[PDB]
């Protein structure tokens, strides 16, 4: 069952700029509200030599608030659950790709994560750790053949105040066959601060029809 309080246990493993590391940590949140607290932890290869903010997407639609009049794609999932792959590729040549699973244990769900980042430069903002916190975005949801696509251009607040422009194509793959919505957006305000050694994530996602 879907809690109104539910729980998420995560485990990365990934490189940026062949710097291999690891990352394992806690969430919460109510997926009805669209509402998730995390809190992360490098497990292996920290310090990480690049700023955290190319990760913090990568850390579940499920956390969306859908109205009861648009089907709800990834609430729909579950139990079994559903897997998503995305490719970031950023305005100065880097790119990323991201492959997350996720399913339930007894506590809450279990986010299984993968991330590959390559050519980010090596003066730039996000190896120089440069990032502060995305922009809030809109991102475009569309079914295709089973499958939903999402299409999000982000924008990575600097310090400084300039911003660094990518854009997010990903792929949400059920673990069963659900029925699936039209074309939609979800608004994203994702918040990172930090608690010592403790990465903290915060999400706030809406879906809404278009006009």
């Amino acid at each position: 069952v879907l809690k109104e309080n539910m729980k998420t246990t995560y485990h990365m493993d990934g490189s940026v700029n062949g710097h291999y590391f690891t990352i394992e940590g806690e969430g919460t949140g109510n997926p009805f509200k669209g509402q998730q607290s995390l809190k992360l932890r490098v497990t292996k290869g920290g310090p990480l030599p690049f700023a955290f903010d190319i990760l913090s997407p990568t850390f579940n639609r499920v956390f969306t608030d859908y109205p009861e009049y648009m089907p709800d794609y990834f609430k729909r999932s579950l139990p079994e659950g559903y897997s998503w792959e995305r490719t970031m590729m950023y305005e100065d040549g880097a790119t990323a790709t991201a492959s997350v699973r996720i399913s339930l244990d007894k506590n809450g769900f279990v986010h299984k994560s993968t991330f590959h980042g390559e050519n980010f430069p090596a003066n730039g903002p996000v190896m120089k750790k440069k990032g502060v916190n995305w922009e809030p975005s809109s991102e475009t949801i569309t079914p295709s053949d089973g499958i939903l696509k999402g299409d999000v251009t982000m924008f990575l607040v600097l310090e400084g105040g300039q911003r660094l422009k990518a854009l997010f194509q990903t792929t949400y793959k059920a673990n069963k066959v659900v029925k699936m919505p039209p074309r939609h957006k979800i608004e994203h305000r994702l918040v990172r601060s930090e608690d010592g050694e403790t990465i903290q994530l915060q999400e706030h996602a809406v879906a809404k029809y278009f006009t």
